[PDB]
């Protein structure tokens, strides 16, 4: 990560940005396993081996409150909801597959973001 990323506080047009970001997330086709909290009834052994649980319901919280102060502490969440699903789930998975497409989707408009906030 560039000086920007870790350095430069987030201002309010920056958080602008954050939200469209976020909601882009949220309406993806595979984004459905990680919209809320992980279901202990679906996995009963889930919050025994993750220990920093992370969902996007949870950061949209969190971006609402302006909890993060720069932007690598936004990216930070984002990257533990994908590292929490590879970890737990097989490879084969359906779970894991959802988390490589959401991923690099991330990274496309995490990109898009950076840019605008230079330029
Ligand atoms: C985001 C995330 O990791 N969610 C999640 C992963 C695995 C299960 C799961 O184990 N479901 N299951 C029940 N019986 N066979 C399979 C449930 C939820």
């Amino acid at each position: 990560e560039d000086a920007m990323t870790v350095l430069t506080p987030l201002t309010e047009k920056d958080y602008e940005g954050l939200k469209r970001v976020l909601r882009s997330l949220q309406a993806h086709k595979m984004a459905w396993p990680f919209l809320e909290p992980v279901d202990p009834n679906d996995a009963p052994d889930y919050y025994g081996v993750i220990k920093e649980p992370m969902d996007l319901a949870t950061m949209e919280e969190r971006v609402q409150r302006r909890y993060y102060e720069k932007l690598t502490e936004f990216v930070a969440d984002m990257t533990k909801i994908f590292d929490n699903c590879r970890y737990y789930n097989p490879s084969d998975s359906p779970f894991y597959q959802c988390a490589e497409v959401l991923e690099s989707f991330f990274v496309q408009k995490l990109k898009g973001f950076k840019a605008s906030r230079s330029h």
